[PDB]
């Protein structure tokens, strides 16, 4: 039927099209030159016009993965530059495309892209606008192969926005820094989010990810039928399995063929949808992801009713176990979109368990009456941890409210880096931040969503260099436990104090020059040596220890002459500290 790159040409615009096939192209040859790539993208943006004005035209009835393939082919250097994947091109396509797949280098041996000044930034952006956000997407998306293409340029066009609004204004890094720090967030998390949702498919089965989902889309669409969330639930499994295996072009297909499937039967499945399902191609399926929580039914009966009190349950249990839990699963989340989906789950595995137990037994009905009883406490626990937390950070506020949480940690983990357990806790503290701002029913999603990553990101981290049997006992096991098992983490009793070091409590007086976050992390780097050093001090001498400190850098940095009272008070501060923690 008619020409594929026409037909995409025309769905995603001119502008829309050269961008994604520079991303596209920068994915797979990731070490070519910018230039070389832009060279690659006027070709095929030139013949994609051929297209469009010819239907007939000549290879414009090839298919995107071959025309994409040959392109790849065509590249002069590619053996000399990649090799092994320059035998890719002696292949026919099924195999010659999978060749490239295999090929695509993730965590490449790229330098740091460093932010530049401003007002560099700025008049680069005034100057060829193009070419400056063209080379920073290239840069982008050569170092993050699986990133989703559509997505990379959502955030693009958003950091276009954001240097026309803020490289008018008076004070330019004012308003451009703070914005550039959220999409550097943002996109940090996106990307985690997906390296975590491909890897968690990989390790755990695909009737784990079935249930997360169910739980997830319950919530999302509590109006929606049984029948066509579990519906739903396959197109979605099927989709994050070949967006995962990497092939960009199948998986935008399967993207947006299910967006216009939700949008076909929109008021089938939410009212909250009207919005996205008027957006363009290009950011339906985005935006639907996206899409809040639309209100449940209201005319909703009980759970006790089909699953605790109707004898019938075990008979309907054994006739399609999973599909009876699917159903458990998506009574529960749609009527509590309050609930984290790990929590769903854990409540949905409790059930099995029991249905497991009682179904066998003689009087099944008598065995499983109590089980409402049994979720009380699983729910408890995220709820009265979320409690203490938002109550302590709304106590102390952020920056405070991370030492707090470096102290706890350090404590249970001294064999962590110091590096490593300040940007955790400093992570940890922004989830505070983030979501102790909303009401109680949007608090436990909210940390679902940014613990997971910080989890995550955790345990690749330790998967690497590993530190403790512990730490691994919780990163290896149940996805649905990884929390409640770090939670349970008690303070190392086992682990032996760190031997004094002056170099390591030494201050000098750079600390007043200082920016608000260089001295944080000044100060928080030595918070942990301190506890590593002392692990037996309490929430009292600490705190008594840190005021001591407090004072210390204000009566020296604000002191005539610095580097002098900073060695003479620092020494006394020190030999004063070491007698106080005995
Ligand atoms: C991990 C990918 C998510 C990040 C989205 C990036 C989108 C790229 C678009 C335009 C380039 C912006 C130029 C500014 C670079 C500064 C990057 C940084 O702060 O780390
Ligand atoms: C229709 C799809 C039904 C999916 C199966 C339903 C419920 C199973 C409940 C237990 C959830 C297991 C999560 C796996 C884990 O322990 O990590
Ligand atoms: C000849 C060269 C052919 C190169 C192929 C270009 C690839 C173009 C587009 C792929 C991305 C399509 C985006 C659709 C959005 C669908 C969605 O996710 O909702
Ligand atoms: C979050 C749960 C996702 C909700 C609805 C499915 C939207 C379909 C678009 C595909 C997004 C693929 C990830
Ligand atoms: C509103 C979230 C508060 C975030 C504060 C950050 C401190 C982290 C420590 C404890 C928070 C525990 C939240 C547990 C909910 C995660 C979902 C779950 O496991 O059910
Ligand atoms: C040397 C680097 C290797 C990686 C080491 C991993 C360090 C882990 C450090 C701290 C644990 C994070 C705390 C997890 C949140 C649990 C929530 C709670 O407190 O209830
Ligand atoms: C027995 C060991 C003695 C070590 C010497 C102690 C010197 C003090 C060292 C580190 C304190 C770190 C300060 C953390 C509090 C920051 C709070 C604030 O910003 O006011």
């Amino acid at each position: 039927h008619k020409s594929e790159v026409a037909h995409r040409f025309k769905d995603l615009g001119e502008e829309n099209f050269k961008a994604l096939v520079l991303i596209a192209f920068a994915q797979y040859l990731q070490q070519c030159p910018f230039e070389d790539h832009v060279k690659l993208v006027n070709e095929v943006t030139e013949f994609a016009k051929t297209c469009v004005a010819d239907e007939s035209a000549e290879n414009c009835d090839k298919s995107l993965h071959t025309l994409f393939g040959d392109k790849l082919c065509t590249v002069a250097t590619l053996r000399e530059t990649y090799g092994e994947m320059a035998d890719c091109c002696a292949k026919q396509e099924p195999e010659r495309n999978e060749c490239f797949l295999q090929h695509k280098d993730d965590n490449p041996n790229l330098p740091r892209l460093v932010r530049p000044e401003v007002d560099v930034m700025c008049t680069a952006f005034h100057d060829n606008e193009e070419t400056f956000l063209k080379k920073y997407l290239y840069e982008i998306a050569r170092r993050h192969p699986y990133f989703y293409a559509p997505e990379l340029l959502f955030f693009a066009k958003r950091y276009k926005a954001a240097f026309t609004e803020c490289c008018q204004a008076a004070d330019k890094a004012a308003c451009l820094l703070p914005k550039l720090d959220e999409l550097r967030d943002e996109g940090k998390a996106s990307s985690a989010k997906q390296r975590l949702k491909c890897a968690s498919l990989q390790k755990f089965g695909e009737r784990a990810f079935k249930a997360w989902a169910v739980a997830r889309l319950s919530q999302r669409f509590p109006k929606a039928e049984f029948a066509e969330v579990s519906k739903l639930v396959t197109d979605l499994t099927k989709v994050h399995t070949e967006c995962c295996h990497g092939d960009l072009l199948e998986c935008a297909d399967d993207r947006a063929d299910l967006a216009k499937y939700i949008c076909e039967n929109q008021d089938s499945i939410s009212s909250k949808l009207k919005e996205c399902c008027e957006k363009p191609l290009l950011e339906k399926s985005h935006c639907i992801a996206e899409v809040e929580n639309d209100e449940m039914p209201a005319d909703l009966p009980s759970l006790a009713a089909d699953f605790v009190e109707s004898k019938d349950v075990c008979k309907n249990y054994a006739e399609a176990k999973d599909v009876f839990l699917g159903m458990f699963l998506y009574e529960y989340a749609r009527r509590h979109p309050d609930y984290s989906v790990v929590l769903l789950l854990r409540l949905a595995k409790t059930y099995e368990t029991t249905l497991e137990k009682c179904c066998a037994a003689a009087d099944p009905h008598e065995c499983y009456a109590k089980v409402f009883d049994e979720f009380k406490p699983l729910v408890e626990e995220p709820q009265n941890l979320i409690k203490q937390n938002c109550e302590l950070f709304e106590q102390l506020g952020e920056y405070k409210f991370q030492n707090a949480l470096l102290v706890r940690y350090t404590k249970k983990v001294p064999q962590v880096s110091t590096p490593t357990l300040v940007e955790v806790s400093r992570n940890l503290g922004k989830v505070g931040s983030k979501c102790c701002k909303h009401p109680e029913a949007k608090r436990m999603p909210c940390a679902e969503d940014y613990l997971s990553v910080v989890l995550n990101q955790l345990c690749v981290l330790h998967e690497k260099t590993p530190v403790s049997d512990r730490v691994t006992k919780c990163c290896t096991e149940s996805l649905v436990n990884r929390r409640p098992c770090f939670s349970a983490l008690e303070v190392d009793e086992t682990y032996v104090p760190k031997e004094f070091n002056a170099e390591t409590f030494t201050f000098h007086a750079d600390i007043c020059t200082l920016s608000e976050k260089e001295r944080q992390i000044k100060k928080q780097t030595a918070l942990v040596e301190l506890v590593k050093h002392k692990p037996k001090a309490t929430k009292e001498q600490l705190k008594a220890v840190m005021d001591d400190f407090a004072a210390f850098v204000e009566k020296c940095c604000k002191a005539d002459d610095k580097e002098t009272c900073f060695a003479e008070e620092g020494k006394k501060l020190v030999a004063a500290s070491q007698a106080a923690l005995g």
